[PDB]
């Protein structure tokens, strides 16, 4: 709370009741930060607190964006992947429908080459 302003996420988790996690993160905060905010949030409660570190997390800037046409029976989701510092705020400023940041493993993420 300042002249700098936190910006409303809505974010999905495993954690029950809600699934989709919303809250006020930093208009700076990035996969990572957001990633633990949301570890804050979900603290004990799913007990994704298996990792209580924001590094081995990844987080998804997912776009709904819809079919005109018939391509889907349903309105669609784009999901991308961030990396640590790909900025979450960055990233929904990217975004061209309306979708939701989605706080994911990225050991459960395993495609990206090599980590390791």
């Amino acid at each position: 709370s300042s002249e700098e302003e936190s910006f409303f996420v809505q974010v999905h988790d495993v954690s029950p009741e809600q699934p989709l996690t919303v809250i006020k993160a930093p208009r700076v905060s990035t996969a990572q930060d957001v990633i633990q905010q949301t570890l804050c949030k979900a603290k004990y409660s799913y007990s994704i607190l298996s990792n209580p570190n924001p590094s081995d997390y990844v987080l998804l800037e997912e776009v709904v964006k819809d079919t005109t046409n018939k391509k889907t029976t349903t309105p669609k989701s784009s999901q991308r992947v961030l990396l640590d510092q790909e900025c979450v705020f960055q990233a929904q400023s990217k975004w061209k429908g309306a979708g939701k940041f989605i706080l994911k493993l990225k050991e459960q993420v395993q495609a990206s080459r090599e980590d390791k």
